[PDB]
């Protein structure tokens, strides 16, 4: 429950620029082109992202962006939360208190999981 | 991605069982009452763990159900992959394995979580 696909789409987003960090701006085209999302989708991602304060805007470039935070200081958890943020009464609280634990251990990876680990993973 | 509602009924079933190990059976229609199910919804759950051989029916009980197998040897992942069992393209490696990261972790809870535990848990 479950990856939002705006989390997703932004966390890439995220990723891309990055690897970018201290490097100049990547646009927005570029982004939404490469994952097969619209612009228009792609801002509403972005708009977030801004406000937090974790990228920003490079002037005149028409939508052209940066990282304004280091990467290395920004989780894969700080970014899913600014994206996007079910109980079963009769459930025995043992049950409730699993997904309790499970939730969390998605958390502990999420939390502990930095934008710049992400950026210099190594694959063939 | 998520809690399928078979399972978690499912595991709801078996922790109801499991807290009546060698002491006789329950029958479906209390436990579907105790959970706002349908006998018919409990019906399909009772299937694949019966199949499985983790409960067994009750001679003349008319839908009366025991453990099979001592609830310590049953895990919350066992169950729930009894009863239960998404790829964008586009995203880079890193986050491809971040997500498997995420679903090894919730693995690691469920598999390492029995029957028997839940049974036992302590609470007000």
């Amino acid at each position: 429950m479950k990856i939002s696909t705006k989390g997703r789409y932004g966390l890439t987003l995220m990723i891309s620029l990055a690897k970018k960090e201290g490097q100049g701006c990547i646009s927005l085209k570029s982004i939404a082109e490469e994952n097969n999302l619209s612009d228009l989708y792609l801002e509403q991602l972005v708009g977030p992202l801004r406000n937090a304060g974790l990228i920003r805007s490079v002037r005149g470039a028409k939508g052209g962006y940066q990282l304004r935070v280091p990467a290395e200081e920004i989780s894969a958890g700080d970014i899913i939360r600014l994206l996007e943020g079910e109980s079963i009464e009769s459930e025995p609280p043992a049950q409730k208190q699993l997904w309790i634990r499970m939730r969390d251990a998605v958390r502990d990876v999420l939390d502990n999981t930095t934008l710049k680990y992400l950026a210099e993973y190594v694959d063939t």
